[PDB]
């Protein structure tokens, strides 16, 4: 395929999230940088940490402009402070371009980077929106598109580690199947409307604004699959109900207890399927996502394999992220604002599956306002 040279360009260590190589400054300096589309700011270690190998040095790059703007990030589990500036940037396994833009410079940060991660910054990739200290800060993909030519669409294939971040385009060496798209409801995060759910193809039966309370979005950033509390619920009733033929800790349920089985002995075929169902393009029409206990259950790194549920609960909305992800090529085709799901090219009994269309009415209805 013609995107040849951005295949297997990220990087990851199981449950420490996805990482592409991305080159600052001048003379270059190349770091390695989570792919993040649940957020907005690019953003670089400049400073020792204990858990860096190697940080951004602006004394060293002569095409560093200081915008003379602090920025500070916060979330429920980390945060970072830093400093504003600007910076010729080119990603070498990406797109063949450098643009100048802007980057944040991290001085100091509270449980943010992750110790053994291997990544030193982060590539926001959501909208303006979202970005600090405003949506004036424009963000690296957006001055992508407005200093090139490539084209205004990007493609995550991660595989449950390495992966593929295909900038400009799609490569179906990527993907089986066909590709289904769902669409971009607001351009703030990667936000989607997900219309129905079943486990094992037994529905859960809530009402469908449940599932998007008060939001769901695309998040290469996150672990889990995080759900409402409501919905959290309620899964986890059926997946237990499902799973019957052994019985689990209550503690496993609500990720404080893993198990660990004998190397090779995962019985993978007691734990359900999980499918979501997402909003189509055409009026009444939907598809479903549907992925495997292999996707939902995460190994922690012996002769045992031990698992963490992954599935969780939240009170931001519901977040479909790695768990979610990794089933799937995942193209976010910005351009036409709307996402799209293909089975990925990366057991004997059962695959994640990407299927429709079906008929579901009221669509507009599952949205939070
Ligand atoms: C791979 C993960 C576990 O590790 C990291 C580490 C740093 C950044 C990210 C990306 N990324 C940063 C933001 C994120 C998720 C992961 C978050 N997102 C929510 C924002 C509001 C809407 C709903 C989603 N809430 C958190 O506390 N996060 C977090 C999680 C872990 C650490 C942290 F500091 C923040 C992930």
């Amino acid at each position: 395929g013609s995107f040849v040279e951005m295949v297997d360009n990220l990087r990851g260590k199981s449950g420490q999230g996805y990482y592409v190589e991305m080159t600052v400054g001048s003379p270059p300096q190349t770091l390695n940088i989570l792919v993040d589309t649940g957020s907005s700011n690019f953003a670089v270690g400049a400073a020792p940490h204990p858990f860096l190998h190697r940080y951004y040095q602006r004394q060293l790059s002569s095409t560093y402009r200081d915008l003379r703007k602090g920025v500070y990030v916060p979330y429920t589990q980390g945060a970072w402070a830093g400093e504003l500036g600007t910076d010729l940037v080119s990603i070498p396994h990406g797109p063949n371009v450098t643009v100048r833009a802007n980057i944040a410079a991290i001085t100091e940060s509270d449980k943010f980077f992750i110790n053994g991660s291997n990544w030193e910054g982060i590539l926001g990739l959501a909208y303006a929106e979202i970005a600090r200290p405003d949506d004036s800060l424009e963000p690296f993909f957006d001055s992508l598109v407005k200093q090139t030519h490539v084209p205004n669409l990007f493609s995550l294939q991660l595989c449950g580690v390495g992966g593929s971040m295909i900038i400009g385009g799609i490569d179906h060496s990527l993907y089986t199947g066909s590709l289904w798209y769902t669409p971009i409801r607001r351009e703030w995060y990667y936000e989607v409307i997900i219309v129905r759910v079943e486990i094992n193809g037994q529905d859960l039966k809530m009402d469908c604004k449940e599932y998007n309370y008060d939001k769901s979005i695309v998040d290469s950033g996150t672990t889990n699959l995080r759900l409402p509390k409501k919905v959290f619920e309620a899964a986890v009733k059926s997946i237990k109900a499902a799973s019957s033929t052994e019985k689990f800790p209550d503690g496993f349920w609500l990720g404080e207890q893993l198990v660990c089985w004998q190397a090779g002995t995962t019985p993978w075929n007691i734990f359900p399927v999980i499918s979501l169902y997402l909003m189509g393009e055409v009026t009444n029409q939907s598809f479903r996502i549907t992925i495997l206990p292999q996707q939902y259950l995460r190994p922690v790194e012996s002769q045992d394999d031990c698992y963490k549920f992954a599935i969780s609960q939240s009170s931001t909305g519901t977040v479909m992220g790695a768990v979610i992800m990794e089933g799937f090529y995942v193209v976010f085709d910005r351009a036409r604002k709307r996402i799209g799901f293909a089975v990925s090219a990366c057991d004997e009994f059962r695959t994640a599956a990407v299927e429709g269309p079906f008929v579901t009415l009221d669509m507009e209805d599952c949205g939070y306002n």
